[PDB]
Parts: structure tokens; C-alpha cells; sequence
């Protein structure tokens, strides 16, 4: 019924998902990597661009003081996640399915 | 719960969302758009007004020190989001049945 | 998820709700007029159920932590109170 | 659905006996009066288990937290605050 | 539906194996012995899925931010690890 889903968005490398209509992910958590190594008083932004949109929406900020945040977000069949951290950012959640077996 | 939705509420500019399709917005997250671009110790209020009712309700506060919060809100029909920040505020979630 | 629901609890005025098949889901509690409250105070928010004389704390508010989210169902009869000098906004949704 | 709540008094673990509690919210009482910069731990023990799980910490700086927890037939909530802690949610 | 919880001891990744049809919903990650950990250090908490050698970060913990809530479903095989000197508690519920 549920499968774990997760991506590491590396610095300077937006993560693009291109799938068929009806593909969906529930994104739950966004976490800053290498907290000890990022510049101490900086805030980083995480963005989502939907479909062919040239402009994104901010989904939240990351910093030493707020180094992860929870969200209740559904992402559809075409999206791109980006951020401006020097560290990786981890976006995790789950897909939801019905299932039947023939044994 | 299968339609990403977001709006950017610009400073001084309430954002009206008018839904006539019987679906709703689930607001999930409220974020300050540019933490660097706000007065350092000030707190900003975010309001929602429902339909043509004149009374608004706070959905939360924002500041450089506390620049986002998660929420679980369903908003049908017509609503208006406003705030008094000098920065843009992003309300993000999904449209659902 | 049926419909937006919200109340403003004014200072010194506990807010009573009575319901029938209706449920209120409280989602968010927010401190009003943050700039005007004393910077070093914490305010307590209570719910009293039915005829109870004493409440349960649902949370604290302060200039430093001026709202909090919750996942609460409130049924037949409840009263929300707090000791802020400003209004407190409790919002969520009603279902049926 | 109905509202469910307990006040766990200082030094007094609170024992609860098909019915299920959803614990939603844990709040520190008398925030202004507890020790500055101290963190208090909240525990749950399930059934007859002698050793518990932490469900969270409370302090002046973080004086409540939300949780999504289902608790079954038999459990005990404890904490080490000098003030009361309020655990609320709903029963199903 | 039932309570589920594990204590991940320092230096000891905790491997969970489940039977077909079981799911763990992780709800809360809490730092133990907050008063004893290094004052200004941040600890990373990881989940490794199935046979993956590398984990995904699920969050950070510190004395200043000593727990976080999460909405995660975990399946057949997963491993939780962290680099704290104290235990970390992952709790939630199991369904079938």
C-alpha cells in the first residue's frame, strides 16, 4: 500500500521528474545535509517548478537553526526540485498504491 | 490531493482565490520568501478572510527568526490571504476533492 | 476537510462552542498583535470540555513562538481560554 | 471520535487502561516557573514493559510539541518536569 | 493498528525486517539524554532502505532542536542510524 520514496538533490543539480499522468509522490520531509559544514548564519531556499513553468515556488527555507522541515505536499507527474545550498538536500516521503495478489 | 497548488502573496497585495468547481485548497506550508529582506526583530501577521465575511482569522506569524510554519487547512470557495510583511509570502499545498 | 472553521478568542473572554453530527478539527493556534504583547511573557491556552471547571492546556504562545499546529477533534461542547492581552485565533475545519 | 486528555502531575506517572487513544499534543505547564534552559523528557511505557520510549522533550524554548501516536489498551506516561504536562488527543 | 517504537543506541544501526503486509509509520524522532550531548553539535539521522549502502537523511537533532515530527511509511526492510553519543528514539505505529 505504501512505498518509501526519496531523492538526494546535490548542490547545483536540480532534480527533474518526468512521468506519465497519474504518477504522484507525497513529499513529507526536507532535510539539510552536512549541517556542520554550511556557512553558519545563511538561509537556503528550496524551490519546486511544476510542469513546463519557468518559475518555481518556494517550499521552505533551510539553515543551521531550522535544518529540516516537514511538509504535506503531493507532487505530480512532472516537477523539478532545486535549492541553493552548498550541501545536499534530502527530500523524502512515499507513494500510495492498492495491491492485489494472485498466488 | 493530486494537484500541487501555490501562490505568492506580494507585499501590500492580498491574494484572492476563487473556486467555483467544488474542489478545495489544502494549505500545507506558509513560508517567508526572502528572510534577508525583512526587518530583523519584527513579526508579521498572515490572515485569511472567507468569502464576503468581513472578519479575518490569523493563520500564523512569520519573522526572520521563525520564517515558516506548516499547517493543515482546507479552504473551499472564495478566500483571501493577506499579510503585512515587506517580503513575499508563499502559501503552498494541493487542490483536492 | 468539509469546511473552514475559525474563532477569535478575545482577551478576558473565554469562547464557548456547542455542537450537535458536527466535529471541529482544530489545526492552528496563533497569537494576535505579536508586536504589542510583552516580549518576555508566555501565554497559556486551555480547552474546557463540557461542564468541567478546569481545562487542559493545548499549548503555549509567546512572541518567540507565536503559533503552533495541532491535530485535535473537539466534539459536543468546549470552551477555549487564554491569558494573553491580545486575541488568540484558533482555526481548522468542521466535518459532518 | 471524542476528545481525550490527561494531566500528568509532577512525580506521578499516569497509567491508562478495542478502544484506542490518538495522542496529538504534549504541553508543558507553568512554563514561566520551570528551570531556565532545562530540558524535560516525556516517556511512554507500553503494557508491562519496564523500559519506555521517549516521546519528546519539553523546555521553555520548546514548550509543546505535536505528535501522531496511537496508544492501545495499556500505557503509562511519565516525565521529569516540576510542573504538570498535558497530553491530549482523541479516542476512537 | 499498534504502537511501534525503537531505541537506536549510539554506534549501533538498528535493522528492521517486517513480514509482507506490515507497514511502520514513523511519527517522531527524539534525541535522548539531551543534557549530556555536546552542546553545539548537530547529529544526523539516516534511513537505509533494503540493501542500499547509502542512507537518506530523515533529519538532524541537537540540544537546541532535540526532536522532530515526521510522516514516513517504511516497509519490508530498513535500517536507522545516527551519530549521536546518546540514544535516539523513533516511534510511531505499525499497521497490517
Amino acid at each position: 500500500m505504501m512505498e518509501f520514496w526519496g531523492i538526494e538533490i546535490k548542490p547545483g543539480k536540480p532534480f527533474k521528474v518526468i512521468q506519465k499522468d497519474g504518477f504522484m509522490v507525497h513529499a513529507s520531509q526536507v532535510t539539510l545535509g552536512d549541517v556542520e559544514k554550511v556557512k553558519k548564519d545563511e538561509t537556503f531556499a528550496v524551490y519546486v517548478k511544476i510542469g513546463d513553468d519557468e518559475n518555481g515556488f518556494m517550499i521552505g527555507n533551510l539553515s543551521q537553526k531550522f535544518p529540516q522541515f516537514s511538509i504535506d505536499l503531493y507532487l505530480g507527474h512532472e516537477f523539478e526540485i532545486s535549492h541553493n545550498s552548498t550541501s545536499s538536500v534530502y527530500l523524502i516521503g512515499y507513494r500510495t498504491f492498492d495491491l492485489e495478489h494472485h498466488h
